[PDB]
């Protein structure tokens, strides 16, 4: 029994949209995202991350504003005993030297990660309608990248390159199923920031892929 909607943002477990810029950083938002969202809906707090701690510091495979992966961030995070705050590392869209003093303060922590099964768009919606997961999509296509407002509902492929989250999922009054996708790419970009993509359709990948690649962070206790 999923509820027949779900809003994280209007929940309260979503932060402000970013602009990851000039580096290749997607992977650490898309992360982030998905951590931040388990945090709010654990602890009742809404806590800003550092995209900036995953860039300089999670090196054992993720290449910082050169590509990385969320399922690697994910096990760095759970290493680590957490990600620090935004605040105490700051985003300044470059490959920095890892700040150890600012590695070792986490502020929040999870036990794990977990994959959705692949190209199963009904698990991928209860994933969603217990916290935001961690998505890839084909973000390559024109249609995507200048994509205003509505339910997108293409053109896009599925050759996976760029990491975002969903943060929703609902049905437009008209009958259209959608997923609600926070990009990083400004509040500029989308519906503030955000795009609405068709939910549902008849490719099992999902639209741009988005069913392809899912997967989100665990945090049994409620406390950091």
């Amino acid at each position: 029994t999923v509820p027949a909607s779900v809003d994280w943002r209007k929940k309260g477990a979503v932060t402000s949209v970013k602009d990851q810029g000039q580096c290749g950083s997607c992977w650490a938002f898309s992360t982030i995202v998905a951590v931040e969202g388990i945090n709010q809906i654990k602890t009742n707090k809404l806590v800003s991350l550092s995209e900036q701690e995953l860039v300089d510091c999670d090196t054992d495979q993720n290449q910082g504003c050169n590509g990385g992966l969320m399922d690697y961030a994910f096990e760095f995070i759970k290493q680590r005993g957490g990600i620090t705050t935004e605040a105490n590392y700051p985003y300044e869209a470059y490959d920095g030297t890892c700040d150890v003093s600012k590695e070792n303060a986490p502020a929040v922590s999870i036990d794990g990660h977990e994959n959705v099964p692949e190209n199963d768009e009904n698990a991928l919606l209860k994933a969603v309608a217990n916290q935001p997961v961690s998505v890839a999509i084909d973000a390559g296509g024109s249609d995507f990248q200048f994509y205003s407002e509505g339910v997108f509902t293409g053109s896009c492929g599925t050759e996976l390159d760029h990491g975002v989250a969903i943060v929703g999922y609902g049905t437009t009054i008209d009958g259209t199923k959608y997923w609600t996708v926070k990009n990083s790419w400004g509040p500029e970009w989308g519906e503030k920031g955000y795009i609405r993509m068709e939910r549902g359709i008849s490719d099992k990948e999902g639209l741009c892929g988005i069913a392809m690649e899912a997967s989100y962070p665990i945090k049994k206790s409620s406390n950091n």
